[PDB]
């Protein structure tokens, strides 16, 4: 009940989308969230323990490897905004974790909503069943500035339509009409072509194990714009660093 493990562990799935967010690959999120487990075996004073166990976690996370830190991999700024617009922590919350005042936290996401207005809008394929998912989605792309250029409904549509409109980021639902695997299409249909892909799931945590091979970026449905603009900025982030 006080058990440290058990304050810690319901939240290390969500800590690892985070880690993923901020790093941009599996191996290199889970290895910090793994490297943390680590660190507080060595001391496990380190925890706080007046916190609330899911603020208390990312807060040490964000101790122990930002003052490679996490700022050479993703600015602050945007990992004030990462910390709302996905980890659904308010403003208050996440200046705790960041260990940062209500002024230089404002400051923060005003800067990351500046240098995601400056990033070039991309194209977009989307791979979704369900009219009320993809036309939400679609919706939301459009607002943010980028274009939608098809919605795929199956995977028969997916490899004719990736191939037909050759799109730079694609959003797909993991599971599709007959239950089969939206992962497993992308990823016949990449093949080893390097496009970014953000996932969308009711349930990520399932995919947030650690234990096998995982997706980087999980959109969670129900979304909303902010969580989208987010991941899509840092999957367009890191694709740009990666070609320069």
């Amino acid at each position: 009940s006080m058990s440290l493990s058990t304050r810690i562990a319901p939240h290390l799935p969500y800590l690892r989308r985070f880690a993923r967010s901020v790093t941009g690959s599996q191996s290199s999120g889970d290895a910090y969230v793994s490297a943390m487990l680590e660190a507080l075996v060595a001391d496990i004073s380190i925890f706080p323990r007046a916190s609330c166990d899911r603020i208390g976690t990312y807060w040490l996370f964000c101790h122990l490897f930002d003052q490679a830190k996490l700022s050479y991999l993703t600015p602050r700024a945007r990992q004030a905004f990462l910390l709302i617009a996905v980890e659904g922590f308010n403003e208050q919350e996440a200046s705790e974790i960041m260990n940062l005042d209500a002024r230089d936290f404002r400051k923060l996401l005003n800067q990351a909503s500046i240098d995601i207005s400056q990033q070039i809008a991309t194209q977009v394929m989307i791979i979704e069943d369900e009219p009320l998912i993809a036309m939400d989605i679609e919706q939301m792309v459009e607002s943010l500035g980028h274009q939608v250029v098809g919605i795929a409904r199956t995977r028969k549509e997916a490899v004719v339509m990736y191939h037909q409109k050759k799109p730079r980021l694609i959003l797909a639902d993991i599971q599709l009409a007959d239950n089969s695997s939206g992962i497993d299409a992308v990823n016949d249909i990449l093949q080893n072509d390097r496009i970014p892909v953000i996932f969308i799931t009711a349930f990520p945590e399932r995919l947030l194990t650690g234990e096998r091979p995982e997706p980087t970026f999980l959109v969670t449905k129900p979304f909303n714009p902010d969580m989208v603009k987010a991941l899509i900025s840092q999957a367009l982030f890191f694709k740009e660093n990666a070609s320069k």
